[PDB]
RNA sequence: GCGGAUUUAGCUCAGUUGGGAGAGCGCCAGACUGAAGAUCUGGAGGUCCUGUGUUCGAUCCACAGAAUUCGCACCA
């Protein structure tokens, strides 16, 4: 039987997800005056085109959208932001948000007990209370659509809504072949196979499942099945049958410390559910690009062609060589370039995918591009260590942790880890690589001061331009660089430097203690006393 | 700057107390070289520092007036 968009109800436990659950078996089949219910075991499931009263998974822990995946991005597709019309924000809600939105998961914050505030509002007029906890418009993005918890109304207008934004997703169902679900929630334990309450999205269970864990991958034997049904069977028998559109506790020993995030499959077709299976594994996840800085030389091959007897029976045999392809009688050997590219790792998949939003926006060289060249969710790894040493980099990570033999990797490195940062945002961080000096290239700043110590308009033995001697004591005043120079704050002029003229001494750079002798730009339009002269790049 | 101070072929030098500018490298072939070409030779290059105290010879040193290397002034 093709799923109904579901919803499940994320978000801190009894912020009303929790109480909506419990009443909701109860309520809901008065409140609608109408059917289109497919309870199934997993919590209280009814159809989003009933016209009267929807609401679809619970997961009776807190958080569920990562649990919740598919083969789209997420199974619940509209995603239920629970908030309290109590009690604002809780922890998961907004965890909840930011998993969906960033992966393209249309989101319904649906501020659970709905009818405890804003009195039993439909879709649209529970907003003050449900804004309480971030919400949006329509798409991928969240509205505030509502549901109830101890009631069955408001649930009419989480239809209305609700239907709205689950259109960009949508996985559908089958009561063929091996299954496909994902995981409501699974239960964490190692040395122990605890049950797994999935939502089969779609295909045939009969009493096997696969489910990813803290531990391991694994393919689990189910001991049996046990679920609520929709009901359409494709075993009518003792319990076997499941469908697509069921949740379906997966009662299996040969589970491993399965976490809410998982999925809770089944194969035993492979011209199918192999396809559904790949895909149901993701909805973490997003992109990132950045470019590098490189080095060429179009000489090593150029100036060896010239003269020597050997090299001219040579070059004349290098210049036909140069008519059929340029590339031919090249002999360049030029080599090597290092900037400071980076590696993310992070865990919180709503994190990692705002730290991916805004990092793929930067592969724009100013004059530098830098960000990270790989990332991904798990833990610092040998190979991180080794990208910060090679490149010049260094580390990132969100709040990941170093484990033992990566710390061991990175002190042979001679590199050490960032991470648990605080802001724990990568982004700062790559953005501080990328910009900082390195799009200042005609910005004022000090970097090349000096004390103008005369000027030489008039004669020191030899009568020239405003010549102006300077005494450098940091950085550079060379002709390379540009100036401001400041009498004590005020500028006397601003330009560049295009002068080195003196008669005392000539130097192509003026550093350190020298004074030498160069007309700041070409003469000088005030000349003879002044203090700082700030050379900037 | 000033100078000490060369002054003086393009520059450099000599011609010089005061009787031609000695010749040359940057022009130049022979020469040379393995050939090439400068050599050597001698010529192209002779602003005579500038112009002059000075001049039968001032072409020189020297000065009319000015420039410069840097000790020195400057150098702080």
């Amino acid at each position: 039987i093709p799923r109904s968009p579901v919803v499940t109800i994320m978000g801190h436990v009894d912020h009303g997800k929790t109480t909506l659950l419990d009443k909701l078996r109860k309520t809901q089949v008065a409140a609608m005056e109408a059917g289109g219910i497919t309870q199934h075991i997993g919590a209280f499931l009814v159809s989003l085109p009933s016209g009267e009263k929807i609401t679809f998974l619970d997961t009776p822990g807190h958080a569920a959208f990562s649990a919740m995946r598919a083969r789209g991005t997420q199974v619940t597709d509209i995603v239920i932001l629970v908030v309290a019309a109590d009690d604002g924000v809780m922890k998961q809600t907004v965890e909840s948000i930011q998993h969906a939105k960033d992966a393209h998961v249309p989101i319904v914050l649906a501020i659970n007990k709905c009818d405890k505030a804003e009195a039993d509002p439909e879709k649209v007029k529970k907003e003050l209370l449900a804004y309480d906890v971030v919400c949006e418009d329509y798409g991928g993005d969240v509205q505030a659509v509502h549901v109830s918890a101890l009631t069955g109304e408001n649930m009419m207008a989480l239809a209305e809504a609700t239907i709205a934004l689950a259109e960009m997703l949508e996985l559908k169902a089958d009561p063929t072949g091996a299954v496909e679900g994902t995981v409501i929630e699974s239960f964490t334990d190692k040395g122990r196979g605890p049950v797994t309450t999935a939502i089969i999205q779609r295909g045939t269970l009969r009493k096997g499942s696969i489910l990813v864990a803290g531990k391991s991958w694994a393919k689990v034997r189910l001991m049996f099945d046990e679920n609520g049904r929709a009901v359409n069977e494709a075993y009518p028998s003792m319990p076997v049958g499941i469908i697509g559109w069921r949740d379906l506790p997966s009662a299996g020993d040969e589970i491993l410390e399965v976490e809410s995030e998982p999925r809770a499959r089944e194969v035993v077709d492979w011209r199918k559910y192999e396809q559904e299976q790949e895909k149901n594994k993701e909805d973490l996840k997003l992109i990132e690009e950045k470019r590098k800085e490189h080095q060429e030389a179009h000489r090593k091959d150029r100036e060896k062609y010239g003269t020597v007897h050997w090299k001219e029976r040579s070059y004349i045999k290098y210049r036909e060589k140069r008519q059929q392809q340029p590339l031919k009688p090249k002999e360049k050997l030029e080599r090597d370039s290092n900037v400071l590219p980076v590696i993310v790792k992070g865990d919180v998949d709503g994190s990692v995918e705002a730290i991916l939003n805004v990092m793929d926006t930067y592969d724009a060289s100013h004059e530098c591009e830098l960000d990270l060249v790989h990332f991904g969710v798990g833990d610092i790894s040998e190979n991180d260590v080794n990208l910060a040493e090679t490149f010049h980099g260094v580390i990132y990570g969100f709040n990941v942790n170093a484990g033992n033999v990566i710390q061991q990797l990175a002190a042979k490195k001679g590199v050490k880890i960032k991470l648990h940062k605080i802001i724990y945002r990568l982004i700062e961080d790559l953005q501080e690589e990328l910009s900082s000096r390195l799009p200042c290239i005609v910005e004022e700043h000090p970097i090349g001061e000096a004390s103008i110590l005369a000027t030489f308009s008039i004669t020191e033995g030899k009568k020239k331009v405003p010549v102006a001697g300077c005494r450098v004591q940091k950085g550079q005043i060379e002709k390379q660089k540009k100036f401001k120079l400041i009498r004590n704050g005020h500028v006397i002029w601003k330009g560049s430097l295009i002068s080195l003229k003196h008669h005392k001494d000539d130097t192509s750079v003026v550093k350190t203690g020298m004074d030498c002798g160069l007309s700041l730009d070409e003469e000088k339009i005030e000349f003879k006393v002044g203090d700082a002269i700030i050379c900037y790049e």
